[PDB]
RNA sequence: UGUAAAUA
């Protein structure tokens, strides 16, 4: 029987097994649940750097078979850790040709993410040179988008310009990514980490189809990131569009969160625009803030208004809603809605 | 009373 069957049989019988004992059994050990845990434990606990190197040639030689294995991917990742710098370059060479497909695989993509998290900028750039070949499809992928997000978090902005240029490759690409469950996460990282010269055309593209993206189940989060990471003029264009169309935005499922984001991140003069729209007379109807309090989504928006505005801005909300309180108690959940506001009407 | 993610 081979070393692994023997070691799996009685684990404690070989409490004195060492990494240099594995030798040619590394592949079988790494693809085995018990074997892989042994290798990992030894790599993390051994103080012998020559033990740790004794298995590295077999890791490199079997790299393609290990990176997308349920148990072997951990073994490969061990050699991208801080403490194995001396191995990083050799290990990138071992996987580089197949990075374009590793990015889509559920185990291998965790190797790529660990590499980008740990390795120096020349090696990151090398990995991204392969990602560049599959970048559009990669951004829309459950696995590939995690690789792209890590690249944006960990590489200097100038070396992800190719990703920004993919978001800008065609008129509708930013829309297509913003409404994709995976592509929307890439747009968000870009907004968080890219330079102002990179984010400005991206935000400009989002603005052109703003109403659709704001009410999309994924796009509303993209718009929320524009509010938080865009410029003052961006917030102003957004607050201005939201104020002018306050009832439409507040009474839809996803765009209602966009208004809440404006209230949390907004300057006093943005809040004042939203409050003024909310309290405007409307000669032939009740004020918009009252209609919103009757609505399944907008009542949370009104609650957020009261919680976020100045005392003087609360004054106008209180003076506008209080006449209509009796009617509002009747409506569905109207009891609870006004209860959560009682502290402002006491 | 209302929204999001790939490993043993
Ligand atoms: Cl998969």
């Amino acid at each position: 029987d081979d070393l692994l069957t023997r070691y799996r049989a009685n684990p404690a019988m070989m409490k004195n097994l060492k990494l240099s004992d594995i030798r040619g059994a590394l592949l079988k050990f790494a693809k085995d649940q018990v074997g892989s845990r042994f290798i990992q434990q030894e790599l993390a606990s051994s103080k012998d750097r020559f033990e740790k190197d004794s298995i590295f040639d077999e890791v490199v030689s079997n790299a393609d078979e290990l990176v997308d294995d349920i148990f072997g991917n951990y073994v490969v990742q061990k050699f991208f850790e801080y403490g194995e710098e001396r191995h990083w370059a050799r290990l990138v060479d071992a996987i580089i040709d197949r990075v374009p497909e590793y990015a889509f695989q559920m185990y291998a993509c965790r190797v790529l993410q660990k590499a980008l998290e740990k390795i120096n900028e020349p090696l990151q750039i090398k990995i991204l040179s392969q990602i560049r070949h599959v970048i559009h499809r990669c951004m829309k992928d459950q696995n590939g988008c995690r690789v792209v997000q890590k690249a944006i978090e960990k590489v200097s902005p100038q070396y992800v310009q190719f990703i920004v240029d993919t978001l800008l490759e065609s008129s509708n690409t930013i829309y297509e990514m913003s409404v994709d469950p995976y592509g929307c996460r890439v747009v968000q990282r870009c907004l968080e980490h890219c330079s102002p010269s990179q984010t400005k055309p991206v935000i400009g593209q989002i603005h052109k189809r703003f109403d659709e993206i704001a009410n999309n189940q994924y796009g509303n989060y993209v718009v929320q990131h524009v509010i938080e990471h865009g410029s003052e003029e961006d917030r102003m264009v957004i607050v201005t569009r939201v104020s002018n169309n306050l009832f439409e935005f507040a009474t839809h499922k996803y765009s209602s969160n966009v208004i809440e984001k404006c209230l949390e991140q907004g300057a006093v003069y943005h809040k004042s625009m939203i409050v003024g729209a909310a309290c405007h007379h409307q000669e032939g109807s009740v004020p918009i803030v009252v209609q919103m309090m009757k609505d399944q989504y907008a009542n949370y928006v009104v609650q957020k208004m009261f919680d976020q505005v100045t005392s003087e801005q609360r004054r106008e909300l209180i003076l506008t809603v209080r006449p209509h309180i009796p009617v509002l108690r009747q409506f569905p959940h109207g009891k609870h809605i006004l209860a959560k506001l009682e502290k402002y009407f006491q």
